[PDB]
């Protein structure tokens, strides 16, 4: 009975993620904690339990100086797609989501399975933003 | 309101994620179709119907080529970590996984939260392993 309780989110600073996924997106610190120089810092949005990001920091000793390097790269081009949001209203959310400062590389747009729009992290990591369409 | 239904997972090869965690996983596939000519593919474990794992090829359309190729390096080299699955025992997953053809790179071990191993998919991602045990 295996579950995924985690999925790992790479973030170019943790503190600087800390605040875009709590003051921008709404969800809260579900970890904040510190073992033999790992940060492992988890957020979630505040009605999922079952789920959460793990904002997990590019670097020494994790990542090897030329990976670490490269990754921070990937990432701040916008590569690494993390996954789906999924809401009640993409429209809502969008406009809650932009009037915090939140950038979206598309607005929302009409698909056969809901309106979607996508947004990026504060290090460049993409979301999708769906709905089944309102 | 919000919450995560989808995470992106970069795969080498559709055809060979989908038999790895669906064969050795045991995943169940939750999407398998075709429009334009790409391909939407997940899975996802037994007892979570509400989270979908969606196969993503690295290659043109989505991603430009040069991209894709640095991408399916870093993917190979095993630098994408997942997330974390949860089971009630470690050693005994480990075990079953083992037996099918999972490669792990991190054998069980006990840690402050939890026992953690390491495995890795047909492409070279990584998940950890993890269960409340001491
Ligand atoms: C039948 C079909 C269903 C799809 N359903 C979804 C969906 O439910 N949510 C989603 O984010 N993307 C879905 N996608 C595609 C995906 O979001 C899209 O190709 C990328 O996000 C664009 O880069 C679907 C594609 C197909 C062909």
């Amino acid at each position: 009975s295996a579950r995924l309780s985690h999925v790992t989110v790479p973030v170019l600073d943790q503190d600087s993620a800390k605040e875009f996924y709590t003051e921008k997106l709404g969800f809260e610190v579900r970890n904040d904690m510190t073992m033999g120089g790992l940060r492992w810092l988890t957020v979630g949005p505040k009605d999922q339990p079952d789920v959460e990001m793990v904002l997990r920091r590019v670097g020494a000793p994790e990542y090897d100086e030329e990976t670490a390097e490269q990754l921070r790269d990937l990432v701040a081009k916008g590569v690494i797609g993390v996954g789906v949001l999924h809401v009640d209203d993409t429209r809502a959310t969008y406009e809650r989501y932009r009037a915090a400062g939140v950038i979206f590389i598309q607005e929302p747009v009409k698909r056969p399975y809901g309106t979607e729009a996508v947004f990026r992290d504060d290090s460049g990591n993409w979301f999708s933003l769906t709905d089944a369409r309102g």
